[PDB]
């Protein structure tokens, strides 16, 4: 059925994690994505895609809003088609998380959709649930969206600049998955990297990231 996300492409017989095409309502071109079936019932569309560093995320806006890498790797979809997929309906975010150790973790949100590019792409979150913090990671109340050319954080200063990438940035706050790929026991004493404070805290560099979405009423 009009394949607008992974839930479409799972629910119409597709069972098996890849690449896959979806049409997104309203968006002029068709989007590549990858889908993750395998997560707690599948269905779910990939958004930002992180494991080896291969990918540099000190990006600007444009590049945050129109994506870049590419699905069969480490990619970020980009902010103007998270948008679009999560304005057609109501979306849930799953965010799964390892470290160097070996241990996988994961936070997740009963609601989630960001505005769009005059709302600087700020992001809404609420219920969250999972094994990485008993609190959010992510600020729920509230954040725009920053890069280096754009000063969109609650702060004085400048979060992108400082941490690395494109985030929704409070006084910088307790995550970015989007900063430095620091690898081995590089992890450890790491400042501006792959962040999730309630998990590893603040000097820990992550091993991966996957951040997913797919239908509430999945």
């Amino acid at each position: 059925g009009s394949f607008r996300d992974c839930a479409d492409v799972y629910q119409a017989g597709f069972n098996k994690s890849g690449i896959y095409t979806i049409y997104i309502n309203n968006m002029p071109e068709p989007k590549k994505v990858f889908c993750n079936m395998d997560v707690n019932g599948g269905g779910w569309t990939v958004i930002q895609h992180r494991e080896d560093g291969s990918l540099d995320f000190q990006r600007g806006w444009k590049e945050y809003k129109m994506g870049f890498g590419n699905p069969s790797g480490e990619y970020w979809l980009g902010n103007e088609f998270i948008f679009a997929i999560t304005s057609q309906r109501q979306y849930m975010l799953r965010i799964e998380l390892m470290d160097w150790e070996g241990n996988r973790a994961y936070s997740q949100y009963d609601r989630f959709h960001i505005g769009n590019e005059k709302q600087n792409y700020r992001l809404y979150l609420k219920g969250h649930t999972g094994t990485a913090g008993k609190q959010s990671s992510l600020i729920l109340h509230g954040a725009d969206f920053s890069t280096k050319d754009a000063d969109n954080d609650n702060c004085m200063c400048k979060c992108a600049l400082m941490l690395t990438g494109g985030w929704w940035f409070d006084d910088c706050g307790p995550s970015n998955l989007n900063g430095m790929f620091y690898t081995a026991g590089q992890n450890h004493g790491k400042l501006n990297g792959i962040k999730w404070h309630y998990f590893k805290g603040p000097s820990y560099s992550l091993r991966s990231t996957t951040m997913m979405i797919r239908p509430l009423d999945f």
